[PDB]
C-alpha cells in the first residue's frame, strides 16, 4: 500500500513526466514511458515525483 514516495514528495502523471523528458531531455521515450510506467505502482498513470528524483539517484550510481 503506501510505500512509495514516503518522502512526503509530489506526484506527476506518467503522461506528463515522458512528455517533460521528451521536451526537455531527447532520449528514447519507449524507456521514458517504460520507467514511469514501472514506477507507477498503481498502474493508474500517476506517479510520484519521488520516484523520479529517486530513480536518478540510483541511476546516478556509478558500477
Ligand atoms: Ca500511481
Amino acid at each position: 500500500g503506501s510505500h512509495m514516495a514516503s518522502t512526503g514528495e509530489n506526484v506527476i502523471s506518467v503522461a506528463e513526466l515522458i512528455n517533460a523528458m521528451k521536451q526537455v531531455k531527447h532520449i528514447p521515450e519507449s524507456k521514458l514511458t517504460s520507467l514511469a510506467a514501472a514506477l507507477d505502482e498503481n498502474k493508474d498513470g500517476k506517479v510520484n515525483i519521488d520516484d523520479l528524483v529517486k530513480v536518478i539517484e540510483l541511476v546516478d550510481k556509478e558500477d
